[PDB]
């Protein structure tokens, strides 16, 4: 049992001063140090009066297998980016060996993230995710728009799903991902989602990431048309959007990106057990614009980085700074608070892990970070945490101090 | 004489490969290494094939005297920020002693900036600027809206101007700043600008930084009205905007911020010898929105950080990343190129220093930075320089390698 007394606790929803946190695997109590030592005489008190305690981040959406990318994939424009993934994945995947994956996951923990949603396309990241101290939801992604090869795509997905499922534990959950509404045949999506239903898996899907997708699925025209004709010899979209979206009605689904979603889609998703995953850097760098947060206000959202295939880091502090800037007209002190809540509590809710809040009964998944100097208004704390922090001093996962440095469960 | 052969040179306007740069104080030649050694047999060739050469940045607008600020001033809203400056400047100024100023200027050089525009309100930064290896335009700022005390404000400005002018050299130029159209009486502005005219000084002015300023100077109403009534016992704006703007017609002026400028003002400024200084982080963090670059396309602009009074760093790489994000719908590969040009060449043009370009006859004010790995499309270089760079490996000012580490002229 340990007691930490920081300058303040971000819960994240509230700022608590003059209290400490008692924790072992879970957060056991939040009270004055004097009260806590009466209850927990075996817990040494650690005073960190120049530090803040907040939950570990959840990063519910990243593509680990692409972690070798720095400047190989084409940024600025979504269809050219996609062509570059197809052209270069055979080079990039082998470059990210076990050392690349280990280093990447360690970097994630060292920057204060304690839970992730890993989108896995080939299963090459399985061993790294089961070894990692991070809590991982491991989304086995299926892709394929051609009915002729749907059996093969399903077989691959099924094998990967079962290969991952044998490793489940408190820090590893097997899950299902549908690549998108343009790239997965309806019948293949349905069969993969039947597996999710059978096993009670979380589901993730990229939905309305680009205007090209919007126009292709609405009209069968636009920038995707050349891509589908050239690469796939397809002349029209394989899925009706409404029919595809209906497949998710009985599942807990992460709808990722959502930049180009329309009002009907948003109303439908609001009626589901669903979260939106907002990836501001990835959307901006791939020429996809910015998610309008007011339009999706009926649906909870969380923040993620996407992979290094469309981002220059997996540091959630960097993602949160970018989020402040791509929504530049949102008043900064209040929006920083919203962002910190969405990056902790909301992301943990999206992943279904018990954490993301400094609250009794939650796993002690926590970050200890430097207190920004010269603070005059405690309400400004959330903004200054985003602006001045790059990495925590300590990171706890289930009460275990992993960054003190152990990166493996 | 030295020759450097990098992987590529950003001029900044063009990408040159397969050539090296010969330089002493100035850039002497740009040619193949084979040709350069024929011309400069005394210059050892340095091969840096995993690096890029680009000009040192200009940062034409910063408030050094406020470099102690981290979380003391109020962010999010401009009038509250201004109240906080008034409330806390007596605490913040003394905290930034010579060590604070020395460390700040050293940090500026270490992040690849080689020329600055220092806005000085009290002259407390004079010694640091004359000592610094940086090229500095030292803008002696005047403020005061009350006619009754204009004589005192002018006397202070004049003394500071003359105290700075005695130190002029290739790396230090004395200049004049007018705080703003709301805070400087017309007659005080005119008298300060007469000094600029007499001595041929550059001029800087904050212009249309906030909507409050826009409404106050258009209508005598809005958020500034409470401020002027309470702090200044003034009930209407002291200046007619058009009359105030006319004062700058014969000068070379840096118009800083410009977020809320109107079409008439922009047309007028376009007819002047004038540059706009774009400070995206400061504008965003103080609840002032984002400068519309399309509306000011008739006027050249440069990028600056403003002071640590409204920014979390003075690193131009960070400013450029923020610029990418606050203009999130500008295609990234082309906009990154625009930004690099505006941060080097345009800022040097604004400050009137000979530099900001890797071109024969220019001072060798240069940065050597890491080449981003795995590049497939050389045209993407500008974007990857902004995304992946935090500090250069080497920084040259007039050919002298200051970052290799010497911070003093
Ligand atoms: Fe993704
Ligand atoms: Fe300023
Ligand atoms: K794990
Ligand atoms: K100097």
């Amino acid at each position: 049992m340990r007691i930490i007394k920081p300058f303040a606790i971000l819960t994240p929803q509230t700022i608590i001063q003059d209290k400490a946190v008692a924790f072992d695997k879970k957060i056991e109590a939040i009270d004055t140090v004097e009260n806590l030592i009466k209850k927990y005489p075996n817990a040494a008190v650690e005073h960190d009066e120049n530090s803040l305690l907040l939950p570990g981040f959840a990063n519910p959406h990243l593509h680990l297998e692409f972690s070798a990318n720095k400047a190989t994939l084409q940024y600025g424009d979504f269809i050219p980016w996609l062509y570059s993934v197809i052209r270069h994945r055979e080079d990039l995947l082998p470059l990210c060996d076990g050392a690349c994956l280990e280093q990447t996951l360690s970097s994630i923990i060292q920057t204060g993230t304690t839970a992730i949603g890993a989108i896995s396309s080939y299963g090459e990241d399985l061993q790294a995710c089961i070894d990692s101290a991070l809590k991982v939801v491991y989304f086995n992604e299926v892709i394929g728009s051609n009915a002729a090869t749907a059996d093969v795509m399903y077989a691959s997905f099924l094998e990967r799903f079962h290969q991952s499922k044998k490793h489940e534990n408190e820090r590893f959950k097997a899950a299902v991902a549908i690549h998108s509404p343009y790239s997965v045949h309806y019948i293949l999506a349905k069969r993969a989602l039947d597996i999710a239903k059978k096993y009670g898996s979380l589901v993730s899907v990229h939905f309305m990431e680009s205007r090209a997708e919007r126009e292709w699925l609405d009209k069968g025209s636009g920038e995707f048309a050349k891509f589908f004709k050239e690469f796939l010899n397809q002349t029209r979209p394989v899925n009706d959007t409404k029919s595809f979206l209906e497949l998710f009605k009985e599942l807990h689904t992460l709808f990722v990106h959502m930049v180009w979603a329309n009002e009907e889609e948003i109303q439908t998703i609001a009626s589901y057990n669903a979260h939106i995953i907002h990836c501001p850097i990835s959307n901006r760098l791939l020429g996809n614009g910015v998610l309008d947060l007011e339009k999706i206000k009926s649906i909870p959202y969380a923040i993620a980085t996407d992979g290094l295939s469309s981002n220059y880091s997996l540091n959630m502090y960097e993602e949160l700074k970018a989020a402040l800037f791509v929504h530049p007209n949102k008043e900064a002190t209040t929006f920083a608070k919203e962002l910190i809540i969405r990056a902790t509590k909301a992301g943990y809710d999206a992943l279904g892990f018990e954490g993301g809040e400094i609250a009794v009964g939650k796993d002690a998944d926590m970050q200890l970070i430097d207190l920004p100097e010269g603070l005059t208004n405690v309400e400004d704390l959330y903004l200054h945490v985003i602006l001045h922090t790059t990495k925590p001093k300590k990171v706890y996962i289930q009460g275990e101090e992993h960054v003190r440095n152990l990166y493996f469960q």
